[PDB]
């Protein structure tokens, strides 16, 4: 492990606290900036709708990416989210009405079982549709960061079609140079917000894995915004986007 302090500047920008970690499998670097936080827990918020999504594409729950669960008819603060949606669909506008009803199908009991199997964070939970939300469920970056790295290399406890569909839902910018997968996230503890960006970046077929997790006690910051804007800077300063990695 590198540290990297001067990645430092990306979250003094914002006058927000964080941690970046970064692991390049084809140069064998590993770099993080902020190794105590890397090691501390926080609720996974939206990050879990990968877990989730495993999970029920596993048990049977959700039968393919393709999968429809209707809206509810309760009117959200998000409107993407009131629709009828694909699991893909709702996997990549985050849509929490979604996976809360495919926890539901899953129950508590097997949602257990597969917290336990896989040794996900301190494996707690609270209500089955709010427990990685609501500050039970916590989970460490550097656990995050191992946890997408099985998810790529199949190393997970399951079948190789499910991990393969999740893999595909979490591409979200593709272009010559290079495709970026991941899956952000965004929840409150105590007096502050969290915000979560986790995946991978692959150049010429070559993933880098990283994990962002930002806080701020200020409530009038854009999280949603700043942590893109942090992920992207941190990557263009380590070298990613020109298809040279
Ligand atoms: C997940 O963290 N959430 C769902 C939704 N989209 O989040 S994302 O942009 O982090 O993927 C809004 C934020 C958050 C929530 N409020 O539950």
């Amino acid at each position: 492990v590198e540290n990297e302090k001067s990645w430092e500047k990306y979250f003094a920008e914002y006058k927000v606290e964080g941690c970046f970690m970064l692991f390049n499998n084809s140069q064998g670097t590993f770099k993080v900036y902020n190794l105590e936080r890397s090691q501390q827990r926080f609720l996974p918020a939206s990050t879990f709708k990968i877990f989730n999504s495993l999970v029920g594409l596993e048990t049977g729950v959700i039968k393919d990416t393709s999968f429809v669960i209707p809206w509810d008819g309760v009117t959200r603060d998000m409107p993407e989210w009131n629709h009828d949606l694909s699991m893909q669909q709702a996997f990549r506008v985050s849509a929490v009405p979604y996976f809360q009803e495919v926890a539901r199908r899953i129950t508590k009991p097997v949602m257990q079982h597969w917290l336990d199997t896989v040794k996900f964070g301190n494996m707690k939970i609270s209500k089955i549709d709010t427990f990685w939300l609501d500050n039970s469920l916590q989970i460490s970056p550097d656990e995050e960061l191992g946890f997408v790295k099985k998810l790529y290399f199949d190393q997970l406890p399951f079948h190789k079609v499910t991990m393969q569909n999740v893999r595909q839902v979490m591409l979200m910018e593709k272009k010559p140079e290079y495709e970026l997968s991941y899956k952000t996230g965004m929840g409150f503890s105590g007096p502050k917000t969290i915000g979560w960006i986790t995946g991978w970046i692959e150049e010429n077929g070559h993933p880098s894995f990283f994990v962002l997790n930002i806080e701020t006690e200020n409530k009038s910051l854009d999280m949603r915004t700043v942590r893109m804007n942090i992920l992207r800077n941190l990557l263009t300063d380590a070298g990613y986007f020109k298809g040279m990695k």
